[PDB]
């Protein structure tokens, strides 16, 4: 910052991912695999940043490793810290994209993903009203995205 | 965010600025004003991010309000956390950005800005070592930017 002083907060784990939105303002979300007959819960795509690697490039790497989609960056929304209860730091950053055209949505099914798809405004409204969103941060940003674009609003 | 557990760690400001590099690769800087008053040490313009702003738009804002230039953020190079003495934490955020053609360089002089000019990489290099460069993150994100550019290093 500026002359007032203030010490040094190491960040040691950094995330990014994205808010994408199609053209009707769908947004595509990623799926856990289970958590024993419960749904895995929702979230953005999004993925561990390479220390050193611009966490901006690792959103646009993320989504397409994780959707198969390749996308674009098209403004930052914002970035919030988490804490793991061993005291590790986590930074999460999230954009606002868009898909390249003529693309298929082809997700990556590991242990860690069930699958992914795009997710109506009204739908995601009741996903997030019945818990299934794991980060809440995900509305905020969603809310955000939709207002950038000129979308309706979440119901 | 990603299903294992972690809370929420409050962030209570923001600030937002940018790396701006001229077509030689020089960097602006913003001195500050004094304190034992002589040569006020210096910065990348950046300025504190509205509550609920868009710190990317923030950044471009506080360049062109301490600079009178007008900036286009061309990529996201990262974000640091500091700390206050009172526990209070700060998320910086750092764009790399260019002027948009046809500006005359004409800073803010406040209580908090001396001036502003650009520096080229040798002397920022001198500025660096002699201890003028408020936040050594400047160096850090200036390295990071000419990498992008496409700029000689650092010396
Ligand atoms: N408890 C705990 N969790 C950790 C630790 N280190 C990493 N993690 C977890 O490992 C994850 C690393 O993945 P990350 O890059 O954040 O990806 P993600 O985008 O959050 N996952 P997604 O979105 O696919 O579910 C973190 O989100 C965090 O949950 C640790 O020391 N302790
Ligand atoms: N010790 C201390 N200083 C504070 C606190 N809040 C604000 N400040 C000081 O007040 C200044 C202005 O507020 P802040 O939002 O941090 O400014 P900024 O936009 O980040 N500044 P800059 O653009 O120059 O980096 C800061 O640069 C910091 O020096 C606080 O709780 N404790
Ligand atoms: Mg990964
Ligand atoms: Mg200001």
């Amino acid at each position: 910052m500026e002359h007032d002083e203030r010490t040094h907060v190491p960040v040691e784990l950094r995330a990014a991912g994205v808010v994408l939105l199609n053209e009707r303002g769908d947004i595509l979300l990623v799926q856990e695999k289970g958590i024993p007959e419960k749904a895995g819960l929702w979230h953005i795509p999004s993925g561990a940043v390479e220390d050193g690697e611009n966490p901006q490039d690792a959103a646009v790497r993320e989504a397409c490793e994780e959707t198969g989609l390749r996308v674009r960056p098209v403004k930052f929304l914002g970035a919030y810290l988490g804490r793991f209860p061993d005291g590790v730091l986590i930074l999460r950053h999230v954009w606002l994209a868009e898909p390249e055209p003529g693309q298929t949505l082809a997700p990556a099914f590991t242990d860690e993903i069930a699958e992914a798809s795009f997710v109506s405004r009204e739908d995601f409204a009741q996903l997030y009203a019945a818990g299934q969103i794991r980060m809440y941060q995900t509305k905020l940003f969603y809310a955000d995205a939709l207002r950038e674009k000129g979308f309706p609003a979440l119901p």
